[PDB]
């Protein structure tokens, strides 16, 4: 589990979105596994605005923060998980690392802020849904 709280936005994995999230929907994209909802309270998270490919992500299944190198956001085939069929996922970044389904929503950060959230796993890779292209999270 996990979310990004930027301004009056909450960013979650689309597959983990709640009724409240859908009742307060701003934007969602199945192909990216992202959903953004509106919040009453101001969040304090900063979205990274950069092309960094090194960062640190939180892995809840190991209670560890792992430094990782990660790929550029791309359209990648993802094998079946407990929450999606085998399919193409867009704006996805891969690293070598541990990811169980419960690790979805772990934050990946660099010196510039939040890069993305864990969205995929298996075959010894961890996949992160990028958020750095969503410049509208910074305003409104
Ligand atoms: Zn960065």
């Amino acid at each position: 589990s996990g979310a990004i709280y930027v301004g009056n936005y909450r960013v979650v994995n689309r597959h983990l979105a709640t009724h409240n999230d859908w009742a307060n929907l701003v934007w969602e994209d199945s192909s990216r596994d992202l959903l953004v909802s509106s919040t009453t309270a101001q969040g304090c998270d900063t979205i990274a605005r950069c092309d960094c490919q090194t960062g640190v992500y939180y892995c809840s299944s190991r209670r560890k923060h792992y430094p990782v190198s990660f790929s550029k956001p791309s359209l990648i085939f993802v094998e079946a998980s407990e929450y999606y069929p085998a399919r193409y996922q867009s704006h996805l970044m891969l690293a070598v690392g541990h990811s169980e389904p419960g690790d979805c929503g772990g934050i990946l950060r660099c010196q510039h802020g939040v890069v993305g959230i864990v969205s995929t796993g298996g075959n010894g890779l961890v996949g992160f849904a990028d958020v750095r292209d969503l410049l509208w999270l910074d305003e409104e």
